[PDB]
């Protein structure tokens, strides 16, 4: 047992998290200091793998691990609850004169960060996307992984290469050689952006997942979204270049941000 | 008992607030040269003494003596440094008082009410002017001595108090804050706010408000009282959003 053994009896279970939307997901209280919290059960490797993987990460827009209990079943791995619940479903209910085009470019600059700072320490993502990440009060995002491709029903994941793939947000050389890396989610984060500025459309709209990697190796790119700033829209172009090495680093991307942001 | 101090051990100055909040009167407590308010003067007197030597919270003003022997008869507590709460909100610099302010002081009042609801006290009056403000916008909860527009319908019709009524008046005070001090159900005729209140109308989110205190607003405000939240639940979202937007303002800081 290490520093981030707490005792069950700190924390109250309510209930399951949106009604079994993201799995053995539960929300609960840390009683001494008046916060809710998330509880992810264990219905066993992965689940502590998990864990210890939460345990270096460390940054306002990631999520923030705050405690375990793992001395007798069923296992606990406790987070931080965030009150507005995953971005998709925030972009597309949000009042769009309150969440303007000020608060979707800060929400740019913090998921950038957030990666920025994975980058740094060597993580790759593997699946960012709007669905995958948090929005709390004063317009705070944090990036999470909740392993949607077991939860979540329908198209956005589909079976390829033996595996589940949201296909429209995979960067050409995972679809093909199944290689991932910190470029990839860059890739991936052009298309977050593209959800951003379309308030939370699905990408690619009404083309068939079918011909997306064709579509893709010809050229094809995403149109400018409606009041996308050029700017942002260039940023998207170079997340989308078709070799990795020449996308940009997360680094790069948050700078660009900053700039954008001071510049409001 | 330890509550018990000599009526000479305080010099009495000035009423206070213009006697806006009645024989109330600025003191000094002489042993630690210390300024305190004063409550002079039934034995609802010492009913209220009574229930503050069982109150201690960082957000309910602090009982510091009593004088219970011989009249006049003394209620002694803290003295907080910018008044009442609602002239607090009236006349404040907003570029200071933001949101993250007025989410700060809406938690603090939250913790209060969760206190006196584990304590199973009733406020029975909870509104802005109940409300006093210190350094560092600490916000402390007090209670001066209907308002039609903060009583829930129950009481109304009733008079039935609990502290599910004092969470629908929890809903309006949320309301006196984010409009910083502005007097609730805009124009409406007050005698028809009851049957208003029947039919499901209630006020509309104030201009800036954010949505989750909306919500919580309006689960203060349900018709029932068992489906109003607890001050726990209530508490415990505000102390969620208020490290959220902690948070974020600090990241905001950080980008210029
Ligand atoms: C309760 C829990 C347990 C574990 C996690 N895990 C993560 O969010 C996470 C994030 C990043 C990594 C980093 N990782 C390294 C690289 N690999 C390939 C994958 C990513 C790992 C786990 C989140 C949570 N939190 C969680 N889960 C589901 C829903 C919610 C939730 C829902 C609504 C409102 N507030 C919170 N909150
Ligand atoms: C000097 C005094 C005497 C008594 C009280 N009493 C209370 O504030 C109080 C609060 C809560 C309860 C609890 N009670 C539970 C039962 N229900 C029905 C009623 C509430 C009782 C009294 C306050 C004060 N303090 C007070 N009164 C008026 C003005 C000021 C004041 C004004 C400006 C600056 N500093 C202080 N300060
Ligand atoms: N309705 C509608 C569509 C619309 O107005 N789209 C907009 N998108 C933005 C925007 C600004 C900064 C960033 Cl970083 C991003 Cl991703 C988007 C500005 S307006
Ligand atoms: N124009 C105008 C006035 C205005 O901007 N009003 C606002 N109110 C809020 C607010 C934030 C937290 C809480 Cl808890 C509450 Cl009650 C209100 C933020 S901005």
């Amino acid at each position: 047992y290490d520093k981030w053994e707490m005792e069950r009896t700190d924390i109250t279970m309510k209930h399951k998290l949106g009604g079994g939307q993201y799995g053995e997901v539960y929300e609960g209280v840390w009683k001494k200091y008046s916060l809710t919290v998330a509880v992810k059960t264990l219905k066993v490797e992965e689940f502590l793998k998990e864990a210890a993987v939460m345990k270096e990460i460390k940054h306002p827009n990631l999520v923030q691990l705050l405690g375990v209990c793992t001395r007798e079943p069923p296992f606990y791995i406790i987070t931080e609850f965030m009150t507005y619940g995953n971005l998709l479903d925030y972009l597309r209910e949000c009042n769009r004169q309150e969440v303007n085009a000020v608060v979707l470019l800060y929400m740019a600059t913090q998921i950038s960060s957030a990666m920025e700072y994975l980058e740094k320490k060597n993580f790759i993502h593997r699946d960012l996307a709007a669905r995958n990440c948090l929005v709390g009060e004063n317009h705070l995002v944090k990036v999470a992984d909740f392993g949607l491709s077991r939860l979540m029903t329908g198209d956005t994941y589909t079976a390829h290469a033996g595996a589940k793939f949201p296909i429209k947000w995979t960067a050409p050389e995972s679809l093909a050689y199944n290689k991932f890396s910190i470029k990839s989610d860059v890739w991936a984060f052009g298309v977050l952006l593209w959800e951003i500025a379309t308030y939370g459309m699905s990408p690619y709209p009404g083309i068939d997942l079918s011909q997306v990697y064709e579509l893709l190796e010809k050229d094809y790119r995403m149109e400018r979204p409606e009041g996308c700033p050029e700017k942002v829209y260039e940023l998207m172009r170079a997340c989308w270049q078709w070799n990795p090495s020449d996308r940009p680093s997360f680094a790069e991307i948050h700078q660009a941000f900053e700039t954008m942001f001071q510049e409001s």
